[PDB]
């Protein structure tokens, strides 16, 4: 009987399944947390801390991160995961009288938060190869458009848009429209893009979002951050919640950005995992492998997503079903260690 | 040229231990500003923490069973949230926008108003009574066809006033069954005499959600865990909109244990009640002082001196408090009830200003 927003209609455990199947080792490959874990140096901090001194308070982390990207601390905002930043963005800019532009299928959290704020969502279907249709998205932009979202690399497809095409897009976008460049996966791209944190100085309507929850392997403690010019950061500050991270989460992230050697080796093992899946798609014509540039692959088998999900799961691999992702006959599989990529590929092959 | 920020943001406003204590040079400092249990956590909760490394997963079955059982509720009448603050934000996001209004007392917990403004709602803020009580009647008068939420903080932050259950009910009887009433009971475990159980009122008043936390009496500082109690319809709806982030594996473990440990709750409640008695002995001696009827674990003391001065005076003498300037009382401090000797030290300092 309550008077809930009408825009609301439009949105609508590991040990569990394992004891239900009589399986020993079950391998989880459904979330894109780094399967290799963290640095040894970051691991030593975790093992060194008791959740008995833990609290929600950092100059340390602001400074460390600003020094890493050669930026001003004034250009950073920290948040308890990038999901939280997405929430904040929508609360400050979206409403009944506004619209927002994004791709489908992309990360569900944009449309979810946009719909909760009562915004009109204009969703531009990917190109057939899985790319953002940057052209259609520019055409959708309006005087009522307040936010354009670019997921780069894309989740769930993996596609990556080169900087030159990001810059071309930003030139044409009106300067009073915020463009959120979601770079949750950027550390996985090979070869690595050139430094473009500074882009935010050129385009005063740009925010880049990044997280410690993927490659850094700290989805545990939840640290995400936004890079944007001062004016944007200051506005975002006014509206953040009473607490974010624990002082330990912050301690862990300081060490994470320092251990680039771990990120190097991860970036390379991941690219090898991806090569594994490519050999597989090249063997089987009827399979559709989207272009992978993060730490997951999206594979359309022409088999119902739920069936693929159960089959892999009943053989001891949890993956992310495509029916949740906008792909009724695909699954998204996180790239893990080589010996696990191999076993999933062997299982898929029997289907084909 | 700026981004197209919503206009409702204009009317929005805007760690201590180690930095402040060195940025002064005191031996130690005592924090009596945040209302988290200064006596800490139960010893069993403690033992779990001390035997648990910082390795921790995000994502509630054992917890909702354990809490549903402790209150004799159905599990589907509960929603769990990363602190009561998230629930407050959740509520405002499902029910408030530019075309709505919400009613609340003033001064009350600042987050009700904050989140209302962001969502763009009109906030009809009803002044507290002289005694610090909610002007319940004034709040009935302020309800409209466009009102979607009424907020009731009980016991109130920052005044401490408690509204008796039979009064709650008499108000809820008048409220349109169309308007969500949020009864914020973050401090309810400090009230003596302890109130009748009233969790099951949500079965009578289908427009009622009650909100509680593990952040005050339960002392959970590691974990941030809040929950609401409402009828299944309200929960079902709130479930749709909840963030993917919720709370740690260990946070949930810790709360399962915290709620089973009711001996600690009993000792704290009586120890807290003794602390309040001390402040009452103090107000009785000084007719100049205005002490509010405290039923949570803090006192609001109006000394007729600027909030900022009281705050400095206490801080520089080892005691961090909450300035009434942040809380709507330019001439008070809100002081958390701690150990007996800490309460004594604070009363003695205040007396020298008097």
């Amino acid at each position: 009987a309550m008077k809930w927003k009408k825009s609301l209609a439009g949105l609508s455990r590991e040990e569990e399944v394992m004891a239900e199947l009589g399986l020993t080792k079950i391998t989880k490959l459904s979330s894109n947390e780094n399967p290799l874990g963290t640095s040894k140096k970051v691991a030593a901090i975790q093992a060194n801390s008791s959740v008995e001194t833990e609290i929600y308070p950092a100059s340390s982390l602001r400074k460390e991160v600003a020094d890493f990207y050669q930026l001003e601390e004034e250009e950073l905002i920290f948040t308890a995961g990038v999901d939280e930043l997405i929430e904040l963005l929508t609360r400050v800019l979206l409403d009944t009288t506004t619209n927002t532009v994004m791709a489908t299928p992309t990360f569900v959290q944009y449309r979810q938060n946009a719909l909760i704020e009562g915004a009109e969502v204009r969703e531009i279907p990917l190109l057939q190869d899985g790319e953002h249709d940057l052209e259609g998205m520019l055409n959708a932009i309006d005087e009522k458009t307040t936010i354009v979202w670019i997921c780069n690399p894309n989740n769930p497809t993996g596609n990556y848009i080169e900087l030159a095409d990001i810059q071309a897009f930003l030139d044409r976008v009106p300067s009073d429209v915020l463009v959120v460049l979601d770079e949750a996966y950027i550390e996985y791209v090979t070869p690595q893009p050139e430094k473009h944190e500074k882009l935010v100085r050129t385009y005063k309507n740009l925010i880049i979002t990044r997280t410690f929850s993927k490659i850094y392997g700290l989805a545990s403690a939840r640290v995400g951050y936004g890079i944007a010019d001062k004016e944007i950061i200051r506005q975002l500050n006014i509206v953040r919640p009473p607490f974010n991270t624990t002082s330990i989460g912050q301690k862990l992230a300081i060490e994470a950005i320092k251990d680039q050697a771990f990120i190097g080796e991860c970036r390379t093992s991941n690219a090898n995992g991806i090569k594994q899946y490519e050999a597989f798609a090249k063997r089987f014509e009827k399979v559709k492998l989207y272009p992978a540039n993060g730490n997951f692959v999206l594979i359309d088998l022409g088999i119902e997503a739920g069936t693929i999900f159960s089959y892999l799961e009943k053989n001891g691999y949890i993956t992310r079903s495509g029916a949740a992702l906008g792909f009724p006959t695909a699954v998204r599989i996180t790239i893990g260690k080589e010996e696990d990529n191999s076993a999933v590929i062997a299982l898929l092959e029997k289907l084909l």
